[PDB]
């Protein structure tokens, strides 16, 4: 019926609807630290998100997004591995029923407790719905969470969860600086993949940095709290929303550190 993360509908299943499922550049991959390679000619990221507008908050019935105004060059990523400016559209959290499991990129086969996506597109393409037929159109920067201290910037999203508890509930969700989210290093591996989800579109340069980020474990908490179901619907926790590591193929993993 439609895709999800249950016994019936479970990534096992994605390729029944979603052939490329079992394509040469799916995600998330295990990172094997041993065999990425550095490359001295990967530059610094630059992340610019002092201009940044967030709009609302919307409970899809898979995860929740928190959504940017992209209308401009308010929110942007640039440098790296990449060629051109990517604009901020959407930011979203993978994550478990328990601490151990919930990312969806490992670390030497290490799994953390949750990863957050940073989704952007390639503004030569004018637009998300153009950039995702292109194999350069996304940019996602992933970032691990561990649970340890709480996350002070992280505290505004938690708070607004209980609004948004059901599939296809939104709320107005202004002025939240994504800066807050950020690990203190932006060193990272990048490799070339896709979406994570359905329609899982082989058009990312996936950016993953290699300090997590700590989250107070009642942080965590109330995102296991969410619905996957619709209002008036039979409750079914919205916990392990993440699709394992996929076969890496003729794909090299490259570090912008040693
Ligand atoms: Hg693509
Ligand atoms: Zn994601």
């Amino acid at each position: 019926h439609h895709w999800g993360y249950g016994k019936h509908n479970g990534p096992e299943h994605w390729h029944k609807d979603f052939p490329i499922a079992k394509g040469e550049r799916q995600s998330p991959v295990d990172i094997d630290t041993h065999t990425a390679k550095y490359d001295p000619s990967l530059k610094p990221l630059s992340v610019s998100y002092d201009q940044a507008t967030s709009l609302r908050i919307l409970n899809n019935g898979h995860a929740f997004n928190v959504e940017f105004d992209d209308s401009q060059d308010k929110a942007v990523l640039k440098g790296g591995p990449l060629d051109g400016t990517y604009r901020l559209i959407q930011f979203h959290f993978h994550w478990g029923s328990l601490d151990g499991q919930g990312s969806e990129h490992t670390v030497d086969k290490k799994k953390y407790a949750a990863e957050l996506h940073l989704v952007h597109w390639n503004t030569k393409y004018g637009d998300f719905g153009k950039a995702v037929q292109q194999p350069d159109g996304l940019a996602v920067l992933g970032i691990f969470l561990k649970v340890g201290s709480a996350k002070p910037g992280l505290q505004k999203v938690v708070d607004v969860l209980d609004s948004i508890k059901t599939k296809g509930k939104s709320a107005d969700f202004t002025n939240f600086d994504p800066r807050g989210l950020l690990p203190e290093s932006l060193d990272y591996w990048t490799y070339p993949g896709s979406l994570t989800t359905p329609p899982l579109l082989e058009c990312v340069t996936w950016i993953v940095l290699k300090e997590p980020i700590s989250v107070s474990s009642e942080q965590v908490l109330k995102f296991r709290k969410l619905n996957f179901n619709g209002e008036g619907e039979p409750e079914e926790l919205m916990v392990d929303n993440w699709r394992p590591a996929q076969p890496l193929k003729n794909r090299q993993i490259k570090a912008s550190f040693k």
